Formats: C-alpha cells, structure tokens, sequence
C-alpha cells in the first residue's frame, strides 16, 4: 500500500549533520551521492561543515576561519580548495541538494578570525596579528554587488575588539550573553562597517551561493544586538523563510533566546542531552525529560543526541558521553511533535546506525503527525508517547515506546492511541505481530526491554 501523503508544506523538517570532527575531506564531490538515499528516507535539510577558508588550509575542519568570502575559490592559507573542495564543487553539491529537495545550512563562524597575514603595530598597544588581506572579500564585497551595504575599509586591527583577553585601543567587547573573548582576533560587531559587510555576506550566502539557512557557531560569545539585526536583515532580504539555529552552549538557553529577541532564531537543545547521558547508563528514570523541547520555547528547539564536540575521539571537552541506548534517544527526538531533530553523521555512518536509524527517519517523515500526547503510565524503566495522526491523512499517527533497561523480554502498556478500532504494527520490526485498539482507542502495546532493540514505533496497518 502507499505511504501517507503529507501535504508538502506540512512535511516534518529532519536535519542531518553531514560531518563530524576531521571527517570527509573532499566532501563536496561526494555529497550528492551521500544525500540521495538520505532524501529518500526523509532527510529534508543538511548542516554542512563550515565552508569558508580556514587558517590551516585543507587540514582545517573550518572553525579557525580566515576569509568568509573564500569558499574554496582563492589561493589563501596554502590552498585554493578548502578541506571539502573548491567553490565550484560546492556549487555543484548545492544544485544536487536542491534537486533532491534538501536545504543546505551554512556553518558560520562570526566570533573571531584566525590566520592574519601580517603583524601590525597598534598605536598605544603594541604588536598584534591583525592584518587580513581577504582575497574573497576583494572579489565579492563590492558596490557593484551590494550598493549601500558596501564600505571601503581594510580588515586591520580596527576591525577587531582585541585578542588574548585584551581590548585594542578604543574598543569594547560588545553586549555578549556569555563571556566575549574565546580565541583568535575577536571581531568588532559594534563597528558599523563590519555590521554592514556581514549583512551583504548573508545575502550572498543565501541569494547568490544558494544556501537555505545558517548554523551560528559560538554565537553566545557574539554581540547580541548585532546577532538580532543581522538575522532580521537576512530574513527580510530573502524570498524564502531562512533557517537560523544558534550554537548557544550556555546554561540558560531560553534566556539567550529571550535576549536576542528575534522570532527567526532557533537554538540547539544542549540541556536535553543530559537525559541521553542518563539513558546511556541503563538507569535513567524514564518518567521525565528536560530540555528546551520540553519548555515554552519548544518550537525553537533543534534537538540532537551528539555532535562533533560532544562525541569526538579523545573527548577533548571532557563531556559525559552518550554510548548506549542511542536508537532510543533518536526515537525520542525524531517523533516529538515539536523541535527539529538532527541526525549526526558520526552515529549514522562511523558507528553504523543507518540500518535502524533509517526506519526512525522514515517514521518521522511519514507517521509523526498530529498532536502529541504524553503518557500517564510511564515507569522508571519505560517511556511512551503518542502522535494522534491527522484525520485527513489516514495511516498517520504512532505509539512510541522506549526501554531504558536491558532486562530482556517484553513489557506492555495500555495506551490511548486516539485511533479507535484500529490495527497497529511495529514499523521498526522490533516487536512482531499486531495490536488492536478498542472503541475508545486503547490498546496494549509491547516494547522489548533491551538496550539493543528496546524501541517500538506502532503505526496503523494499511
């Protein structure tokens, strides 16, 4: 039978982080083939690694950014291509993603620059590595392209607030939610000409280069007023609804969003990951879950299990790890009514989770529709959750259960599916057979009490 046909503008957004630390040199040429099956499963957006030239050339993951206007197009930092390829290869990849229906998000590093071409003597301060030549800026940041947004100025020390925790003369750090100085040469987003250049750059990335949104690196270290004004400018200068997600790795993420104060900005749900750390232990209390996705800001949450900082060879940030129960964690984020979930390439590819995650991605794409309902019968060992489906799309809706224990065997729970007189089957295949519901919609739904197969996604049988 046919899959549920979701009206195109109601389809769930499912994001794929298309990299991990040091992964995929030469990504751009390989991205079309990587993305084709992901689109089939239900991925609709891809967060691509930072695509601008970094100080370390082809050895740069991209976060040590040198020239935001050099996407692998100019011979700078010892290479023309970035680690991922040339700009032409990136453009080819973007066109391929467009044809697949996948929006691409640009990982923008605004906070600092690295790799100055020369030292300057700053009057009243001393020597600093602040002279940046920026060939991509020379080529693309012009009045011919940008009209009144163009200003004739060089990126020397006056484009920066300071370095190594010291302000340059006349500078201030800006209004930042977290501490302002992180590393490198801190960019002065209180300087009008820098603000205006970045507005032009944002228009370039969306309207000229062809990205569809931004992941904003280290953004709680960046002036909050610039952040708001830049987002609002770019959103209004673009015909489509541009996606923006903040990496605001702070304790009060809701407070950060309240401070930036723009409806266009989402944020990664770092606090929810604490529950996945507990889940991984095999001892989580399954009755309750925190995070931005369980708050008033849940429509602005971008949920995830791990990223290239929280899961990386060597654990450089000294972060509690999510090792076990990862399919259960993915089922939790993927089937939620609210939040945009992220599938991490390291989990999908390196750790080999694709064969099981593919079914959860498909379940989000085709069945996770309609209002969600929490379950009053959760136990310390089992969490359940219902999507009622859409009456206008028969076959939608689901009853999800996840085990946080490794006891073996099955346990069943009487749950209101909101679909009376209906037969359900487990889309994952982890529990065989069927569940029938009564005249009120209630049925007894099993889950396997194991780490390795302890998630079930019961959906209507066509």
């Amino acid at each position: 039978s046919e899959l549920p046909q979701i009206p195109p503008q109601q389809v769930n957004n499912t994001m794929y982080q298309a990299f991990y630390w040091d992964a995929y040199p030469g990504l751009w040429a390989n991205l079309p083939a990587m993305a084709a099956p992901l689109a089939e499963r239900g991925i609709t957006s891809m967060w691509l690694p930072p695509a601008a030239k970094g100080m370390n050339g082809t050895f740069s993951v991209g976060y040590d950014v040198y020239d935001l206007w050099d996407l692998g197009e100019f011979n700078q930092k010892g290479t023309t291509a970035t680690r991922y390829g040339t700009r032409q290869q990136l453009q080819q990849a973007l066109s391929a993603l467009d044809q697949l229906g996948i929006q691409a998000y640009f990982d923008v590093v605004f906070n600092h620059r690295m790799g100055a071409d020369a030292q300057e003597h700053i009057p009243g301060f001393g020597l600093a590595w602040t002279e940046y030549h920026l060939q991509g800026r020379q080529a693309h940041y012009t009045q011919q392209n940008w009209g009144y947004l163009w200003h004739d100025f060089d990126w020397n020390w006056t484009a920066f607030n300071g370095s190594d925790n010291q302000l340059y003369p006349g500078k201030w750090w800006g209004n930042t939610f977290h501490f302002p100085y992180l590393m490198g040469e801190d960019v002065d987003y209180n300087r009008f000409e820098v603000q205006q250049e970045m507005k032009a750059w944002g228009e370039w990335i969306i309207n000229s280069v062809g990205f569809s949104g931004f992941r904003m690196d280290a953004i709680a270290h960046v002036d909050t007023d610039f952040t708001r004004d830049w987002i609002n400018h770019v959103q209004w200068a673009t015909s489509e609804d541009v996606f923006f997600v903040a990496e605001a790795w702070v304790s009060d993420i809701n407070g950060y969003l309240d401070a930036v104060n723009t409806p266009h900005l989402r944020a990664f749900d770092f606090n929810l990951r604490e529950d996945f750390v507990a889940l991984s232990s095999g001892s989580k209390d399954m009755r309750w879950w925190g995070g931005l996705v369980n708050s008033q800001h849940r429509d602005r949450a971008v949920t995830f299990v791990d990223n290239h900082d929280t899961s990386r060879a060597g654990n450089p940030y000294g972060m509690p790890q999510v090792i076990n129960y990862k399919n259960q964690a993915y089922a939790y984020i993927l089937l939620r009514e609210h939040g945009v979930p992220t599938v991490f390439a390291r989990d999908y590819d390196e750790f080999g989770m694709a064969p099981t995650l593919d079914k959860l991605i498909e379940a989000r794409r085709y069945f996770a529709y309609g209002p969600g309902h929490e379950y009053s019968g959760n136990t310390e060992a089992v969490y359940a959750y219902v999507r009622e489906g859409l009456s206008t799309v028969p076959g939608t809706g689901l009853v999800m259960l996840i085990s946080g224990r490794n006891w073996g065997g099955q346990q069943s729970f009487t749950i209101n599916s909101h679909q009376p007189n209906t037969t359900f089957y487990d889309y994952t295949g982890n529990v065989s057979g069927t569940v029938t519901t009564n005249a009120q919609g209630y049925g007894s739904f099993p889950v396997t009490m194991t780490e390795s197969t302890g998630w079930s996604v019961w959906v209507p049988q066509s």
